[PDB]
């Protein structure tokens, strides 16, 4: 899909996730590529933190969230730090116990 000085061949791209309120949230995704690349959400740079930790295999990136909170519903959208090929993605949290 050439479009911008790019050649990236995504191998295995984000799968739309859907786990319960508190569930751990987990996202891989694979490219034909070794290369670092940030994640983002609702067209935002998503943060870091001891509960959010983003790990990195050669070619694959994982992200997995400790406690799957209201907010992770939205859209999630992965990006390399040298193409510009952007990688959609839906999720869905469903409502529990915990609410008000």
């Amino acid at each position: 899909g050439s479009s911008g000085s790019s050649g990236l061949k995504i191998l295995t791209p984000l799968t739309d996730q859907t786990v319960n309120l508190g569930k751990e949230i987990c996202l891989k995704c694979e490219i034909s590529e070794n290369i670092p690349g940030k994640w983002t959400k609702n067209g935002l740079p998503v943060q870091e933190s001891d509960r959010l930790k983003v790990v990195q295999k050669g070619r694959i990136h994982k992200l997995v969230i400790a406690n799957a909170l209201t907010e992770d519903e939205g859209d999630y959208v992965f990006a390399p730090d040298a193409y510009n090929v952007t990688l959609p993605a839906k999720v869905h949290v469903i409502s529990g116990p915990s609410s008000g």
